């Protein structure tokens, strides 16, 4: 059993794919994608877009426990997540893909989340990368929220406005998790995939990817 695409990495399986991840202080397995060729390997998906459309408008115990195909769109889920960020110090890489095909990516030297009770919420430090020199997640790291659970800090419901579950501020800067808008009616649009200080405004993504991996 492992507990993570690093471990899995390191007993030798240096190649892409998914593996069969065990969660921690339980016997319980998780299906995840390990991607080994990235740049030294070992990186943990937890999140991808690029559209084999799984539909993001999910509920606060499907963010929970994971939903779409690892093979393509999917969510790994929060209690997975939280429960590896927290048995040691991981790094999250944030890869971003434009309609343009230009690439870009943010690095944080240390990523984790609170446990459920208080709602996933997400901690980062050291931002690195050429997507930004300012996070694009509110810093002072929001709780995540979904359709039918708001823990922004909006007298809205950010979720329900943008689409999508997300660690939301005030509907900060960023929505990796919003509707999937495809090539030429990505622009101009406050509902799709955006991570503000790289693209702008109105941008949505064509692709993205979000992944974790241990000081290794
Ligand atoms: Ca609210």
């Amino acid at each position: 059993e492992f507990r993570d695409c690093a471990e899995v990495f390191k007993s030798g399986h240096t190649t892409n794919g998914i593996y069969t991840l065990t969660f921690p202080n339980s016997t319980e397995e998780i299906k995840a994608y390990c991607d080994m060729e990235a740049g030294g390997g070992g990186w943990t998906i937890i999140q991808r877009r690029e559209d084999g459309s799984v539909d993001f408008q999910r509920t606060w115990k499907e963010y929970k426990v994971g939903f779409g195909n690892p093979s393509g769109e999917y969510w790994l889920g929060n209690e997975f997540v939280s429960q590896l960020t927290n048995q040691q110090r991981y790094v999250l890489k944030i890869h971003l893909k434009d309609w343009e095909g230009n690439e870009a990516y943010s690095l944080y030297e240390h990523f984790y989340l609170s446990s459920e009770e208080l709602n996933y919420r997400i901690h980062l430090k050291g931002l690195t990368g050429t997507a930004g020199k300012i996070s694009s997640i509110s810093q002072p790291g929001n709780d995540f929220s979904t359709k039918d659970g708001d823990n922004d800090k909006c007298i809205c419901k950010c979720s329900q406005m943008l689409t999508g579950g997300w660690w939301f501020d005030a509907c900060g800067p960023s929505n990796l998790n919003g509707m999937y808008y495809p090539q030429r009616q990505n622009t101009n649009k406050f509902n799709g995939i955006k991570w503000y200080y790289w693209k702008g405004s109105g941008y949505s993504l064509k692709a993205t990817t979000m992944m974790i991996r241990p000081a290794d």
